[PDB]
């Protein structure tokens, strides 16, 4: 089956209200820049962002010019003329609206609180979808906390019920309405809802992992923001999932969640696959179309794993635009982020940047030796390894943030489509390297094993293996007279 | 409050049927050996063992001559003339009847299953108590498994109701009928029911911990069977409580259950006190009146912590009766167990045994240099430290197995009574030594702590301490925007 290729189309309210396809100074990436060829390379466009208002309903930003918003959306859905599989989703939430300290955060908490609120909120999602002509709903709440999770699940199940009814009512069996969420791609936020992943993902077509921003100026040491695999020379992190509300035993937590660990894309994917009832085909790997820049870095290792002097604040609390050559950093008053398009132009502009490659993480980076700068980003080469990982691990596909950051030729999108679909591309010998893999093991990714059937009445010694109720179990100590599952002495170590 | 001194009186069915007070070779320890002096030193005698039959009622062994049984019991209750506080309990169960592979185990499991079965079992316990003249009920099920614990708890509650009503009916307010159980003294069996200790202990007057047999021939290395504190030179063990079904986080399990650990009397007591709702006054420390012998120890340090050639099968499968001096080893055809009485006559009779002392564990042991022998046991000196521990930790008292193993003068029982009650004994300067203490922290031993109140909307760094909803919490990583208890990021570390 075709891998999903999910591109975010983000447009701020002031750009909707002043929308034009002819002046890149007010609208840098108008819908016009999505050519028929690029539309064929996408399977989904996530239009973003809508919000939940204090009426606990899905809504546009109050300052939106609704006439212009409908026209922007109509230009997007017109791209379906070039790609019959294309879906224009809309995204509710995002960091600014929905984070704990965000302007609308309470509206997310309250909308999922009660059966009445969830019914009302779900209806409004389907009404927005049908009124504007969208093809599905994406929820980007970053992120529900443990006690909010059951309400989150029931709202998603409510949306699933209404979308499946709307699919039948509209005769959309060939292209059913879809429901997705953006998921944490790092253990710290993932531990909020990790224990209920199975019930979260059940009503979804896809969970889109935000497997980027895994490094930033809020960390004391520079690092790669979307390392595929780990580098032993880089920083490691507390494994927050061992503290999730799982109810597992000490051995089960320990073998699933080594700590410290390397905060990588592979870690995020494997951590989802470790949960029973989380199918690989629904997991979608996010990739960034932007780089993160650091200043004040030391030398020796190309700016990698160095202390730095980058402000972590938001907004950027200065007027010092120190990322040399980055015109778009001036236009946006922040030198700590650059689009792939801009980085490509910084490279071919003789600004003293050097493009280096980390063969462990399988990601590129820029080093500026004169001014002490470090940029972590992804490109078409790092996407080869990520695409191969998606195929080997049988994931659902790829998601990226965001379309306006690709270069004008659409090279990053074309590469993702090529690695999944081009008949003359062949990655069977692509060397995935010796970077650190995530070695945790959980109930959902237990190895296949064989063992003699458990025999009631037997006394087992320490380390004995038996099969019982479809799993292979090992005794943790000696003189075991109880059945696996009936007593703390048995560890589930294998399936079938 | 006077400390309990609970002595098991164990008499097998063949000795009941053949009971006589004038022939040691048929009844080695008739009740007439319990003089008025000794009766005054006890608070309880646990007559043992009764059973649960296939009708799921408390019952004598079917081969018991019932008139002979009443006579033996009458000899015990006659002792109450010399001590108005003394109670003659009867014990239901024991290892042979109630272990998973024992002959009556299914009757324990099935008696506690439903309200009807529990009411029938409980009624039978009180009927037996009144019919034979006992003063209370002791249940020694070794040990209920996790799925049986709730029924076990409800059966104990039902017995408690019937006992309390019987106390009223009989005008026994001055000496009310009591309910006790034997509890596991090591973490392996403790883990079966650990999570429900509070509801198990609620209906009891006492839980008598079997804090002995903590070492034996079944282990690869010689060790003390009832060490008070740990010896760093000694073996350590897997802390099975970390695998109990508690629902705690990795950090919480790790701090409550260090592993490996020293398997000691102190460990068992502190493990019980770690659980909320378990009052120290109900905890009774078991001590052995017997030793365990190892055949084939190397030299080095008294035979402590070395390899051995002792079989670990029961029944004793062989015939090398190799514990020399020990004549009861021939009569009972097993050289690995010797009563204190016999161990004393071995030390008296020029057999080459040397008595040594471990000042970490505060226990004695015998070493034989020629035959390579090691014996771990308890004596009046080790009981000084255990009695002081009972007083310092405010435990309910002491229990021992069993009365027939004391010497003819009853020195062990007299020593326990002395250390609790003699005005001319003064342990105020007894130094408890530097042996390893169990230092796990759980809900029941959380310290008082003080921290500024949690303030919603603020972002906390790693290691921040705040007070919230009755507890002091610490963050496990940085950028914490959630409230404590509602999250994986917060660790309960203290009480307000
Ligand atoms: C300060 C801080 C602490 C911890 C986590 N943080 C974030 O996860 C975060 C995310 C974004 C954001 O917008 N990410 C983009 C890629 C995106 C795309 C699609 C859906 N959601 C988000 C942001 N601007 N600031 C952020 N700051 C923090
Ligand atoms: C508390 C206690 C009291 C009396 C006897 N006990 C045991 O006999 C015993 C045995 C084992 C064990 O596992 N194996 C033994 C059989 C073994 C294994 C391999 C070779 N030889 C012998 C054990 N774990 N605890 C045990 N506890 C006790
Ligand atoms: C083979 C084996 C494995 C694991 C644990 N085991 C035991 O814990 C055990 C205990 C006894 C026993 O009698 N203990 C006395 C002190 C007692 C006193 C009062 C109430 N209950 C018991 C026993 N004879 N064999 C036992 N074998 C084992």
């Amino acid at each position: 089956t075709r891998k999903a290729v999910i591109g975010y189309y983000f447009i701020p309210t002031n750009q909707i209200n002043n929308y034009t396809e002819t002046d890149t100074s007010v609208v840098p990436f108008p819908v016009s820049n999505i050519t028929p060829a690029k539309a064929k390379q996408l399977t989904h466009i996530n239009f973003s962002f809508l919000d939940i208002n204090s009426n606990l309903e899905c809504a546009w930003d109050p300052a939106t010019n609704d006439a212009k918003a409908r026209d922007v959306v109509n230009r997007l859905t017109a791209l379906k003329a070039h790609n019959p599989s294309l879906r224009i989703m809309f995204s509710i939430g995002g960091w600014y609206y929905s984070n704990d300290l965000g302007v609308s955060h309470a509206n997310y908490v309250n909308a999922v609180k009660t059966p009445a609120s969830r019914a009302k909120f779900a209806q409004s999602c389907v009404r927005i979808m049908k009124d504007y002509g969208f093809d599905g709903v994406d929820i980007d709440w970053e992120y529900p906390q443990a006690a909010e999770v059951d309400g989150f699940i029931a709202a998603l199940q409510e949306i699933r019920t209404l979308l499946n009814q709307q699919t039948i009512t509209d005769g959309r069996q060939a292209l059913p309405y879809q429901l997705t969420i953006a998921g944490a791609g790092g253990a710290f936020f993932l531990s909020r809802y990790y224990s209920k992943l199975a019930q979260i993902v059940a009503p979804l077509d896809y969970i889109n992992l935000m497997t980027y921003d895994l490094a930033g100026p809020w960390e004391k040491v520079t690092n790669h923001q979307a390392a595929l695999f780990g580098d032993a020379a880089g920083p490691t992190f507390y494994n927050a999932l061992r503290e999730a509300n799982l109810g597992w035993s000490w051995e089960e937590l320990t073998r699933a969640f080594p700590s410290p660990f390397s905060l990588t894309v592979d870690a995020a994917v494997q951590q989802h696959l470790m949960m029973e009832g989380v199918p690989s085909a629904k997991i979608v790997m996010g990739v960034p179309f932007y780089g993160r820049a650091f200043k004040g870095v030391s030398g020796g290792n190309g700016g990698q794993y160095s202390s730095h002097s980058t402000p972590g604040e938001d907004p950027y609390p200065s007027t010092d635009y120190w990322l040399v050559g980055c015109e778009e950093c001036v236009r946006d008053k922040d030198p700590r982020i650059a689009s792939y398009r801009q980085l490509e132009q910084m490279l071919q502009g003789n600004y003293g940047y050097q493009r280096l490659w980390n063969d462990k993480t399988k990601t590129p980076y820029l080093y500026h030796a004169q001014n002490e700068l470090f940029v972590t980003y992804d490109d078409a080469e790092s996407f080869k390894y990520k695409a191969k990982y998606i195929k080997q691990q049988q994931l659902g596909g790829v998601m990226f943030w965001h379309l306006g950051q690709d270069n004008r030729n659409g090279d990053l999108l074309a590469s993702l489509d090529r690695y999944f679909n081009a008949a003359d591309y062949d990655d069977s010998q692509l060397d995935m390297g010796t970077g650190l893999r995530y070695t945790g093991v959980g109930p959902g990714n237990l190895p296949i094993m064989t063992a003699p059937a458990y025999v009631p009445g037997t006394t087992y010694a320490q380390g004995a293996l038996v099969s019982y109720q479809g799993y292979v179990w090992q005794t943790k100590w000696g003189y075991i007279t109880s059945a696996p599952g009936s007593d703390s002495a048995w560890l589930k170590v294998g399936r079938v």
